[PDB]
């Protein structure tokens, strides 16, 4: 099973009892970024960050009050057609606000079952894409698609690191493929232990293809309220980008010399192939569309990892 | 019966007919469409070989002063990216795309791909969160018929298409249209099945590696390639992999007689074969700028993977 979070009075979490954090349950977000939580059909904001404020620019108890339908009126309806009651929590839908006190935001909505959860962040306003993908599709072989692929993200994002980091059968991880800044210790050919990775994160990362800790050393911020509402229990978050990330692995990324991580599942066959993972030694935000773009690489790698294995199968 | 190809029209081939379809050579026309204009250099020096014969419209130079330079001097900035996205050895489908400020002509959009020794460079001019939109819809869709339908509702509301069909093929090469969306008043379609030989085995083959196909008006005539013949090797130049590359005069009569001014097709390939099709029709001529069609060619991955991923979900 899975202990109750912290915020419940549930255990910290150590390396006897890894497979237990319920890591998608944190009850805080990244502070990079602003969450609402919401009534799917009243549109009543039920939940918030403590940070909103910043972002939206809005009295504290103005929002915890308003409904989507005034505070969004263009977007409430587009949401309602785009995430029907039922939908499955991993379908989101994104748009840009030209909103009064930030210039541009980011919204990205998903429904899990009766609540609509919102995570606002900084936006903004080419050939890069189509020039990668064809670029993948004429590697040769695995390997050369590996180095493709990692160079190509690298390229993009100005990451430090960029990783292919593939699971064997029994979850061990190995790194098979890297694309590095000058001055950096070598990881390629390295294999790490299954709990490094632990299983209830890699179950959520077969499902919700995209995470990051934008800075290693910044606190997370509190939902407020903690519990949802509707059902006096923890909001779940896996399907939010802006998800508070594990303790214990911000501890992992600091003794490593990290500041800002990021990864993309590559799924193949309904299961975790591996990961596009991304190091940065300094704290940053990967704006929105930039992500965007690593999503869209993760589904062609995904498709050319099978095409690929294929042909030596 | 699979028979080797006809020598083109202007070898002194024959003319086609219904009787000898599966060896017309229609990756060889030595013809563009006229909505954009093409150039061949020589991979290692540059020099520029064979132009389409409009081609001083679109780039506003003379056909001899064209000639007479070297792309390092025509495309000083992209010379250098070209010559490392598309090294000697590569496969003729990997594309290299920028977009370019020309003078006399606007933004143009530049495609370069690489066959042997012959770089081969394409222009047209070209012009919110929809795709990542459709890419999420996509993969939540219950069955294979919802992500057919929705599949093809996106790519219509996408491009403003009148008819955008998923046209399946079945293990006899007959094809089937499984799904579509269309303008208010147009007959359907749907469950219709067609003979193999609307698409012959050689198109086929075609479509397996270059993924998109299309043609913007139906009546255009095509515009040659000046000279006819590549140079380096007195032989047809390959346009296999060129989007302004004519079409057929059988599958534009073809496409005539269904009333159909503009079309365009991506291919939807499963295990290395063509699993089926994201065939388009407009009933006027319609000229889908670069870019949006780029939006299309990742539809066309996203859509075989997921045709992978519902169809495992059934045995
Ligand atoms: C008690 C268990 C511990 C634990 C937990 C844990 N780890 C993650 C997430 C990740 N761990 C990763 C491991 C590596 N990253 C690298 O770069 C290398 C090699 C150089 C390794 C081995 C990765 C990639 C992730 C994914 C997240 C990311 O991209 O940064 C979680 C889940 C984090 C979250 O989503 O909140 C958890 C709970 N880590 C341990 O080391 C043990 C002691
Ligand atoms: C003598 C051979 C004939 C022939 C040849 C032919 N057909 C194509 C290409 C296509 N044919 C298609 C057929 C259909 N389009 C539809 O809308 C329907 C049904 C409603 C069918 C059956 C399609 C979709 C294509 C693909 C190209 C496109 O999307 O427009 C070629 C190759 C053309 C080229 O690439 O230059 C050829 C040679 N068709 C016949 O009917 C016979 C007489």
């Amino acid at each position: 099973p899975f202990f109750p979070p912290l915020y419940l009075g549930g255990p910290e979490i150590t390396t006897e009892n890894c497979e237990r954090e319920p890591i998608h349950i944190p009850g805080s977000i990244q502070p990079h970024g602003a969450l609402l939580t919401a009534d799917g059909h009243s549109g009543e904001v039920l939940q918030m960050s403590l940070n909103a404020a910043t972002f939206l620019g809005q009295e504290p108890t103005v929002l915890r009050g308003q409904t989507l339908a005034a505070l969004l009126p263009e977007q409430w309806p587009a949401l309602q057609a785009a995430l029907p009651p039922g939908c499955p929590d991993a379908l989101q839908y994104r748009a840009t606000l030209d909103w009064p006190a930030a210039g541009h935001l980011s919204l990205t909505v998903h429904r899990v079952g009766e609540l609509l959860i919102l995570e606002f962040e900084p936006t903004e306003a080419p050939h890069a894409l189509r020039n990668a993908m064809f670029a993948l599709e004429s590697a040769p072989n695995l390997r050369a698609l590996a180095e493709v692929a990692t160079q190509t993200v690298r390229e993009l994002t100005g990451f430090d690191r960029v990783m292919l980091y593939k699971f064997a059968p029994d979850a061990t991880g190995e790194v098979i493929a890297e694309a590095r800044r000058e001055g950096l210790h070598a990881f390629l050919g390295h294999r790490f232990p299954a709990s490094d990775i632990p299983a209830q994160a890699r179950a959520l990362y077969t499902r919700h293809l995209l995470r990051l800790t934008a800075d290693t050393r910044a606190a997370a911020v509190p939902l407020d309220p903690v519990l949802n509402p509707q059902t006096n229990a923890p909001t779940p978050l896996g399907g939010a980008v802006l998800r508070a990330t594990s303790p214990m692995h911000m501890q992992y990324l600091r003794n490593m010399g990290v500041g800002s991580s990021l990864s993309v599942s590559v799924v193949v066959g309904g299961q975790l192939w591996g990961l596009i993972a991304c190091h940065h030694q300094t704290p940053y935000v990967l704006p929105p569309d930039l992500r965007t773009t690593l999503e869209y690489l993760g589904r062609l790698l995904s498709l050319q990892v099978q095409v690929k294995e294929a042909l030596e199968h």
